[PDB]
């Protein structure tokens, strides 16, 4: 039963079945994967594809010779499995030299540098075959309120975007950016912190439409913002180019917990959009299992993020296949709401006294929108007690 | 001692002094005021101007005599003190036919309603002069995740923004919109929740440059979020067209507490990046006397949002003027952040080896940012202890 | 299916579903209820019981001969129903004298007109047979550091409770009871903000076995804590002896959506832990009908607060008597947590040389706590995917 | 100015300034510091004694003959310096074996093995001279509700610390326990998630007087509380044992900032209240300097840990004995507060006419509680504009 297969489009990072477990109060619980490992359990899984920061398929620091052999290794897992590789980011946040940031670090050098590191990763995304490169700008922030013009740091993230997007266009690549928002951590306050902020600064950059959004189920929730109405603006948008699906408990550090966990109707109310969407890219999973969890553990857990998509997926497509549920929808006028408002236009508006002049405004405002009985039979449909 | 004068361009709603103290649980606290009192009140105080939703002004329903009446009072009273208007704004939300939207409610003639609404008082508000009309879409949004199609309601929402465009277009007018973000309160969720979301949108609006934001201090921090920081992604947008000042402690209902309450550190961020862009609009008061206060009360309420902007607006150009934070700011290398990363062109940044090949990730690494004695000079500052 | 029936214990307050629908932006929605209705309505839907306010039952400012026909009204319903009424409370709250709070009011003879206000319902409640009285001081706090000295605050509230205590001691009552937290709104901060406040306050009282809490689901989740955990904490103390069901999503201003709704997955692991501990109380709802709601949305949310009570019911007996879940509850070791440490005593603790000298802590750490598969089984049974 | 000296009773833990740098997402920004020359650099700024866990002293399982050697020279520095050592705590949340808790993790051989580890360094700290012992319990908790049964688990937190209080007991050592409660991280949930939480459990223990709380700024406010109003009620409780002193802003990740930093009023109106309830244990400061600073950073933040104490002292010992503030302080009826409300007994209240027959509700609502004026006049002392 709710058994993945690869066409389900999904696919996991590996920093995340491969997450040691060190957090900021406590040492690793687990050893360290091989990324073949990986690859070969989560294909067992039914898993799609894997994706990459530069450093966890390639060491920090290794040589050309390493290098070539780690990718090598990487190569014939993917061949031996079938997997995919459809997304890779580079990682601007780990080592030291970016503790201010990559693309907007107050030092010049070090934003040259993280240009540097991410260009070459881009190169080695478009062999494994990746078609979105994402960038998290973790440590594009700041704890204190003097330490970072805004303004001029929005300047040193557009140049870094905008001489991105020329490489790849001077490249002839497909490739295209996805940025990933988050509101905090670890930076004090994270630049471009919701979907929105990342929409609104993509329609600054030179050539727009190479950029979208991938935006996460968890950071959103760390705002208290709605994830699926963030979604919905983004499709909206037309710039749903990824996602990053997990589960969080409201507003506090990024748990990143399996998909699924955390607000299970809010994961109702994504799958639910993103199916009548249609959207098509990779249902990427970005969690990590808790700590306590030994390997066993981790790969129960990945299992548990596809099964959980999989029963929301059913439970929102009988909700919305439901006749009783369709009649509700048009009890609730949920068609009307799709139909435009003035399509006889501003003219006709200004002349219509059924609109201001004859509208019967106490008449309108008793009629009922009938929510509550929509979303309890939503719920129904959820819980399977229908 | 730090008293405000008209050219300090301070802005009051009517609804701010004017609050009766109704809130969820609470019955009114104070006598309802006549517009005309608080615009001298308001004068008396140093005050620049106030602003109106339509319904403060003339009570709904009003008879087309009284209406002429209502408004020749109020500009009598304008006339007595050099009071401006820089600012109105339609009630789509008190009257019960909002209760689901207004712009995007599902019913399509509440939509129709809404827009003749706005569209009237936006003749009124050209007539006294507003330069600014704002738009807070307070019951747009959901409590549940069906009742509302996003996808959907963006579509009516543009067509709403599109048409009152169109409408001062074809009236000749010079007034442009700012939309007020805010993420809840009254609806479970509501739509354009952040500056962010309300600039992305902005952006597939039909003509984009007669649209801005007007955000709130409190509505940024109802969601986790820095204010200064959003603020500077709209300088940097160029469409901070307004600007509504009041406090809030963190993330709970919007408080609307005088200004300089609540996070009393980001006002001072907010004040010196306000001041330090050149920011020339009104300078707007949207808080509330809280319901303990009598008519008294209300007046030392008012009071003490100019005075705190005024003194915050002393610490800070003495923060920007000091030499010791000078020196601490090229220490923090803020005078690099400024400059571009790579004027030099893509080409020579791929082949600067100084840049990757030749980088000394460690040297750099090891370089202190010094944002804490740059923070406590600020801290030092703001506290006078310099 | 999953029908109520009075033995479920299931009841409501008069202010729940007779909300007229006046939030902070809005006008009524709904005309008023007489009690009376609603007492037949909630009847019909399966109730046990309703709860009331004293001004819920008796308008306030009544005449002694209107209290005395509004009871017998009431009294009436009761009888032709077979509905109970479990529990009352003051409302210290809507009118204006109470603005800075009832017991812990500054000025003196507003607390002593509260202390006589609660004491008149009392009567009233015992008379009615109410087994609780519940009071939520939802005006003691503050808005402003100055404007209340907690400790003083705390004296003040320590003698309205303590006087309380005289009150019913003194007539022979049975009735106890029940303080019922939240942490802000409508004030800034309110004094006993948690369950955890409130029972260390009562600690304090001079005879504590007679108080104990009126937790709400949503007023915890305003503070972004665990209710379930919260509940446990009440009945390892021995104080629940009340509870509230309702819904919210999140840290944002109280919401009050019907039980179910908001966080989902924790509604499940309360009711398991109500059931399994064996509660006995009423199981009141204290929600409000969305203002978007008319009269017939109001009743269908009732009924679905009581639904999904059973829904949960049945999906968390069904977990713990799953013998999966009882094979991985020992796997993850939950049988050794209720077992005692050191039931053998300090000095064979001190002087177990397994417990420190010889302790392998290394083959203790590499031990997996499986509780993804745990939660993951948990989360097949509350979605019916077993 | 502002300058600290030993009696101003400021201590440091050696994590503190001796952090590393290493957070979620990053590696270590900073090489470890030999407690000694902490001990050493902060005797140079002032400060009155340092803290420690057992492990950020004697390195996880060093043998008897370097764990003698550690001590002799730790010992050293405080001679050395005057330094004392006024608290100390077990580190039961870094190693693995910790990672479901320490005395309440499920597997009982690790909660027998956290009481040896805790025993053992309360011998060294006694020997140190520690006057508090502090228990964190930051593994205490869970990420999902199946994992953890509360109430076994307090039982099993109770045994732990009635065992811990007869083992001192048994020593006749003069050492009191201090509870430091956080609502989350490490833990999806940390149980005792508040000050009230951690009240409400210490009386429930077997000699509740050898127990108390130790808050810290960051961690009420982690759950959107008020921390001045949590410290009154410790302070009202009798059992402010110890506090610890940062900075933080709002509901987010725990930052640990420098004191002062965050929410800058909440730390005025609680030093006001420690200093005017005459607090006499330690002012301990549990902060990292941001992992962006060198070492000359680490001492520049500490630094700025007590001169921000020192400026807030002085504006609010300002602000008690300004004669205005005096004046508005019985305008507002904070000395009505202070005043009994029914010194004259249950039956002189129930007689009293003046409470309810005979009390004009009308005119005590409608007198101003002149707050606004009283928090302007607070604002003007904190900011030296009087
Ligand atoms: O760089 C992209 C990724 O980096 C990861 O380390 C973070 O955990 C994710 O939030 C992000 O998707
Ligand atoms: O419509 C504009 C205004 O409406 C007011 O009632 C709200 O309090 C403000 O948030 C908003 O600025
Ligand atoms: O007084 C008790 C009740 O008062 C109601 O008005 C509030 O909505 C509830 O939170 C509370 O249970
Ligand atoms: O164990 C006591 C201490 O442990 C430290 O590691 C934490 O950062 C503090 O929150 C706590 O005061
Ligand atoms: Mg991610
Ligand atoms: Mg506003
Ligand atoms: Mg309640
Ligand atoms: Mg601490
Ligand atoms: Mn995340
Ligand atoms: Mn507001
Ligand atoms: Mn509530
Ligand atoms: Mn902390």
């Amino acid at each position: 039963n709710y058994q993945p297969t690869p066409e389900d489009r999904f696919t996991f990072g590996l920093w995340t079945v491969g997450w040691q477990g060190r957090d900021p109060f406590g040492d690793a619980t687990r050893r360290a994967l091989d990324p073949v490992e990986s690859v070969r359990r989560l294909a067992e899984l039914g898993a799609h594809g894997v994706t990459f920061h530069d450093d966890d398929l390639i060491p920090f620091g290794s040589s050309d010779s390493e290098r070539e052999e780690h990718v090598k290794r990487f190569r014939q897992a993917l061949d031996d499995t079938g997997m995919k590789v459809p997304m890779a980011t580079t990682n601007l946040f780990t080592h030291p030299v970016f503790k201010d940031g990559g693309f907007t670090a107050n030092d010049r050098d070090v934003r040259r540098y993280a240009l540097r590191k991410t260009i070459r990763n881009i190169d080695l995304a478009v062999e494994l075959g990746a078609e979105t490169y994402v960038a998290w700008g973790g440590r594009e922030g700041a704890e204190s309120g003097g330490a970072k013009d805004v303004r001029d740091a929005l300047d040193r993230m557009k140049e870094a975007f905008d001489l991105l997007g020329e490489y790849v266009t001077s490249q002839g690549y497909d490739i295209r950016f996805a940025i990933e928002p988050k509101p905090n951590e670890p930076r004090g306050d994270i630049l471009l912190p919701t979907v929105g902020h990342a929409l609104a600064f993509i329609e600054r950059l030179e050539r727009p439409e190479l950029y979208g959004v991938n935006p996460e189920v968890g950071h959103e929730q760390m705002a208290g913002l709605n994830f699926p109405h963030g979604i919905a603006q983004a499709l909206w948008a037309g710039k749903l180019f990824h996602i990053d699906l997990n589960g969080q408990n409201g507003i506090k550090y990024d748990q990143d917990l399996r998909f699924g966990a955390g607000d299970l109707r809010a994961a109702f109310w994504l799958v639910d959009l993103l199916e009548s969407a249609g959207y098509s890219g990779p249902r990427h999973f970005d969690f990590k299992p808790p700590r306590t969890e030994d390997f066993d553990g981790v790969w129960a857990s990945a299992a548990g993020c596809m099964r959980n998509y999989l029963i929301l997926k059913e439970r929102a497509a009988a909700f919305r296949a439901d006749p009783e549920v369709q009649e509700a929808l048009r009890a609730s006028r949920l068609d009307e709401l799709a139909r435009p408002t003035a399509a006889d236009g501003l003219q006709a508006l200004l002349d219509d006294r059924s609109a201001f002049e004859e509208f019967d405004v106490d008449a309108a405002a008793a009629r009922g929108m009938a929510f509550e009985r929509l979303d309890q039979l939503a719920m129904d449909h959820l819980l399977g007690a229908r």
